[PDB]
């Protein structure tokens, strides 16, 4: 009777797309898309910013493959500057790059909302950074909120990102702050343990929905956590999102942090959340562990976005606002 | 909210059908049925156009026990047309035989939307080929549409089925382009891996109402993939199918493609999808794999058949059409 | 859409009772029920007609327990007529005992609809059975509703049930008919393979909802099968059941037919589907044959399920059966519940 | 110390042939070889006298083969004649290696006990025009098998007859003694007996086989009776000393063996049972009772086991049975290897 | 080399019985055996001195199927002694394979410690009619068992003693010029036995039967206690040298063995745990675990299925006798693979 239940938030696995009338083949459909409202990709792929998935070897293949890494802030500020340095510096012995107006190879970073943020952002767009993200684990607060709008107010030649949020109310205070896109995604990372620790939570799908019927297109939103094939990110565009960000997936590959340990016969790198005991070194909010050696980057990269261009042709979406406007889903139980 | 859901899409086993007044014993009923709108089969089981399911020894047997088989794509013109040949000349040395005017056994063959398809077409015609299946893993496409407009124009001495779809729409459309029945089924196949892939889907009760509540009696519809029980039968044919299209139930038959190999001290077959990476040797939609030798084909039929007797005796359905006009149906959670 | 779906149907796993004030203890609340019109039982358990399950040995067992078992079909009318003699003669060397006008114990008999069925019948009358179970997979039929209305006009001296149903129609037929009482379950049994072959089925708690809406107490109903737990029983009387018919829970015990296996070090009794390939030796199966563990004296098991449908009454403030049947609230809960 | 250990016996995992110099191709070997002193068969398998194995239709396909089967006991004399008489009288409507007697015919075994209605049942078998008569029991090593075959023997000199089931070389000469034309090797191997665990009693096969054989100095053949899963085990054990081989599992689940095809959980099986195990008695149970897939035809099985067993005397450069009986060398293994 | 490695000791699957000439059917052979020099029991079978095996039902129903039981002292002398009384004064309301004393009367043994009250405990059980007293430890090799045993032999010489347990041909002799009937032999065999695993002590349950049999050379009778899991251990055992064998899990969960029911998953269970664990001791450390077993039902199935199985072990073996098995039984090593 007091309880207030605000929806039935739906995941992922909840629905699947409908497909529509299609003139258009999966080897045809465009993969370009908006991070920003200042920056676009050529393919809706953002490495995570994380100690075992994004540092410069992983943003560098990233906006090689038409995309864009940003860098973890586990780092001092002279090591996250000198990451920055090496992507924009960096120079091809990749007609679909991910380049900025001076040719150089897009790159981001994320920041805290603490004392060093200042110095830290200050050292980043001079280092000659494309995007700042303004990460948390809740977005929705006055420490990010108004680290945003600082950022805005003293560098308005870099594009600023506020995260993470999972509501409407989240993302209009984030957007009169004056940040250029939304990182959504509140306990649904794979490695993350947030709903089992605090109770908090919602559900990928619903959560992208209320954000973008809230923003109504002035600002990109980036569906981040919880992507595990090449489904979910076509579920997630449907749903919204211009873009999605990974860690999962991306993790033991060759081009992300750590080196390859040999444990049983088997080749494996570390995976951990940013919230893991290790990670820290608050109760943890994430796990630590092993995925198995991937190889190069660029073939998880290519069979990822080939199994969402064969969705974009199942749905008859030439370009990825096709699908963001006109996708239609069913609500599927725990038998379909 | 902007997140579009249609409905709430049900599989088999999200529903029952529910018993009603019978005076009719199982062993008494008719299993006769439209496979188009000009020709009837004594049983409602059509094998699947795949390597491992339907070559010309399937196709024989299923006309001989009162079904169809429709021969697989992928072969050339030449071997596919011989394929033809071998059951119209096909002669015995069996009362339920599905049978031509002319009284050869029936067959049904697979054709694309490729450069080779008239080609292929003519040559099928002309080998004395039943009915031309144009199918592709997405039905409501100008390219499907319009071979079956083409198949229909040129060539009205032959019967044309278009698919696959999934939508009442897409059946709207194909029912305009000309053919003679629709084949339904986006995600539901057992070697299918649409779902994960591309996110793209409907449960198969769902697609069954949608395609069936369009058509309006107008033109039969085969119910095609996902059949693991002789009861998911019986709840397709009350959905709304006329015919039922089954893979993995008739793989590892005697009559399948493919040799006997020993494994583990037991005996298999191959069993794989139409978009796996053998099959086409796009990003793979299906897993390739072995299942359990069945012996003679005939066997896995009459078990079958028996359970669809049992439920037309358990609803009160003398005929199939009594099935598919008045079955009641209950929806089941996860406990049921 | 064209599609119809009556309703979302329940079963035992998708409900719980709920507890409601109380002034009466677990020990203190009476079983006493009716099985019939007719006939009234001191437990609500009845035994099931199973060639493993039921014969005279658990049927005297039931009787002196308070409740009733029905003898299996399984065999020819004068081994199921000899059968019902045993329970009818039998004389202890147990104060809630289950017994007729004569002061016998209370038995029943399963009946079919084929030829032998007047010749069978007859006989079990002849014999002095209490109840004549016309017995079907599918109950809803021209076959079992005019076999009942023949027993009840050719035998009115003999009570009479029809089965099996799951819809209030299949109730209003039998009732119209001149059924006793109604035994209600199409699909719910442990051994069963109807809902996989035929996509034919009702969840129970649906099912006896459905059936005892439609009656208006006119005649008990008996929840025949899918009972795993006393909870279920509870949750089955609850949603209007008067009587509970079970299988898999009394076979394994020394009274249920069989000799006991020895399996792997452990003890076994066998435990098959009246429509499995066994039972049988025409239609498909829809049964299953498996080995249930040795539980011993039937008694014990009666003994754990009657004391968790007495704390059940307890939490519901039921002194008699008719108070959890009437005044029962339940809760919907999902998958994670 | 008072403990008897006679040997550390060996078993087919226990042991690998060695490769020696070969100058045969396993397509050129001779699978040819003698079931008794009297009949010789194209290739060395036997079908087991199992009522889940062989019946008239196993004994026809295991002819036509080159081997032989030896039909069951657990049927009637009169049955058992007329099973004898479906192999004799059965002609084709091609198979060149088919085992055949002096008039052109299909050879048949036949199994008998020691039981009182043997002399019907030898006699009844003999002048249906069976080959072998196979007196067999689980102790062959006894008074009861020792003097029947002696029986046979003395009143059915027309007839080769077989003494089994045995595990030593003492047991053999007994049986050699009385007049037997081959004795069975096996007690305690088969895939479903439970000797070992009841009794306490068995042998190993490998050394079961070697300790028979080397006594016998190949004055009569052995049948290598039970624990064959693989064509290897088969090479083993005629390098061991083996002339044939006995099989029951590999041929059970085959078309041409008794029983209908079962439907369990989407796969298709057929029955298999020892014959020692509750079900084929109706003593203590010796045996179990399961399920075995389907394997189709049995001639693809055959194939199987023929292939693996040429490519072994291709390996030990053996171009006839005998070559690979008296030069195979073992190399004894440990648990990791 | 220093370390002293006796022999490769051998348990019952590392052997099996090889078959020999026989003219004796299964249902034709005698089962009956001595469970001391004074003692027959009809069965080669002796139930366990347990809390969770024998009391006076299991007692009462060991005798009646021709064994014999072992009354545990996890109880004060007093309910002991009244434990015996009730054994000796049971009258049937038929058992003609009864094992019965002079005086017609069921035959029953009881356990004693070497603790303070053990004088009064075995004068109280022999004045209550017992027919055996068991001076059972842990370790049989050892002054305190060695000198209970010499001390009951000479103050009590109309009852019958034995000495447990033992693994050894030395502790065997020792046990017999101490006066000891018999020797139970059983160092780590239980199913619920941690000895092996606390104390690293033990010797495989065929060696110890073979050392114990050749020492004595059959001038009293030796009990294998404990491992028995299938008809064919007992069959091995009776063949190593055994003249008995004590069973503790086999008659555990049996409707006569001390419990009540417990309904646990559906299932039906009864208590079985070692005598050295902790629920059974409430300083050693517990040498034994603490479990359920499934319910067997009325005890006098299982004896049956054992017997049956020993049976036809005899047919196989020749043995018309328990006496022709002991002495003219042939083994064969087996491997992991066997
Ligand atoms: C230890 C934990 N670790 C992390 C680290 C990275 C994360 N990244 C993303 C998400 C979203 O699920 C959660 C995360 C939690 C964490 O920061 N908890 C946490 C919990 C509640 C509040 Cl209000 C705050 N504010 C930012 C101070 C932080
Ligand atoms: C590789 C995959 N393979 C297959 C093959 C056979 C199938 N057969 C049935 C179904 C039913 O979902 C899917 C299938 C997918 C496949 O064709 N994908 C696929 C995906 C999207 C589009 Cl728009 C198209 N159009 C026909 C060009 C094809
Ligand atoms: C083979 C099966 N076996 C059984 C046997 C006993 C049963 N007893 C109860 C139930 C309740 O689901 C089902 C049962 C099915 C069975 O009777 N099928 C069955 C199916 C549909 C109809 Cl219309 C009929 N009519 C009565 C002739 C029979
Ligand atoms: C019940 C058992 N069943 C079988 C049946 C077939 C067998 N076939 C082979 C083998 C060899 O392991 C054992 C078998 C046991 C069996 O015959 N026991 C059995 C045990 C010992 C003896 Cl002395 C005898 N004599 C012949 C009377 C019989
Ligand atoms: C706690 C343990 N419990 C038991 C109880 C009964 C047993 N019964 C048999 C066996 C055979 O290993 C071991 C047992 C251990 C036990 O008594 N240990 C134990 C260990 C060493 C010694 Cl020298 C002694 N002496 C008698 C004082 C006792
Ligand atoms: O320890 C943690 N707790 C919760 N969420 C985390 C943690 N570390 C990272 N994340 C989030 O999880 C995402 C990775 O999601 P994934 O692709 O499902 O592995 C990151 O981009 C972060 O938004
Ligand atoms: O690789 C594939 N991907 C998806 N669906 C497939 C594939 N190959 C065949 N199918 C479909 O799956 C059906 C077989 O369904 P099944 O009876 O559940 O095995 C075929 O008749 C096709 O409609
Ligand atoms: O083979 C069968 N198929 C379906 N239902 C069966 C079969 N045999 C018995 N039944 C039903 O299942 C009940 C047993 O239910 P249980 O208590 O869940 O084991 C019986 O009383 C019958 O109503
Ligand atoms: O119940 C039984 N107990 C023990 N051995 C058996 C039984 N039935 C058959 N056998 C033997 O086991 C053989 C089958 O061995 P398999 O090839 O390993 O299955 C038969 O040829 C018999 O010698
Ligand atoms: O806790 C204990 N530790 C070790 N052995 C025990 C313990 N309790 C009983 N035993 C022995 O184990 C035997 C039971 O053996 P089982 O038949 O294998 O269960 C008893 O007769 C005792 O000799």
């Amino acid at each position: 009777s007091m309880l207030t239940i605000v929806q039935e938030a739906l995941t992922f696995d909840d629905v699947l797309l409908l497909p529509a009338y299609s003139t258009v083949l999966p080897k045809d459909v465009s993969l370009k898309t908006r991070l920003t409202r200042g920056i676009y990709l050529n393919i809706p792929l953002v490495s995570a910013a994380m100690d075992t998935v994004t540092e410069s070897r992983m943003a560098i293949a990233m906006a090689q493959n038409g995309g864009i890494g940003i860098l973890h802030k586990n780092m001092d500020i002279a090591a996250q500057a000198a990451e920055v340095r090496r992507v924009k510096k960096f120079e091809a012995g990749y007609p679909n790059s991910c380049k900025d107006d001076l040719g150089r190879l897009r790159v981001g970073a994320a920041v805290g909302t603490g004392a060093d943020t200042p110095s830290r952002v200050e050292a980043l767009v001079e280092a000659g950074v494309d995007v700042i993200v303004v990460d948390t684990a809740h977005g929705h607060s006055a420490g990010v909120i108004e680290r945003v709008r600082w950022v805005k107010q003293n560098f308005p030649q870099v594009q600023v990102i506020g995260g993470n949020i999972a509501t409407g109310d989240a993302a209009l205070a984030l957007l009169d702050a004056g940040a250029d896109a939304v990182k959504v995604g509140i306990g649904p990372g794979s490695i993350c343990t947030t709903r089992i620790v605090a109770g908090i939570g919602m559900p990928q799908i619903s959560a992208i929905d209320s954000v973008a019927s809230a923003l109504k297109d002035q600002i990109p939103l980036i569906a981040d956590g919880g992507i595990r094939f090449s489904g979910d990110m076509a579920k997630a565009i449907g749903a919204g999102a211009s873009t999605i960000m990974v860690g999962s997936l991306l993790a033991g590959t060759e081009e992300a942090p750590g080196e390859v340990e040999f444990f049983q016969g088997r080749y494996y790198k570390a995976y951990r959340g940013m919230g893991s005991l290790g990670a820290m070194a608050l109760v943890p909010e994430g796990i630590e562990g092993r995925v198995p050696y991937k190889g190069p980057m660029g073939n998880i990269v290519h069979q990822m976005m080939g199994g969402l261009r064969s969705s974009m042709g199942y749905t008859g979406s030439a370009v990825i606002e096709d699908l963001r406007q006109n996708a239609k889903f069913v609500k599927i139980t725990s038998a379909g």
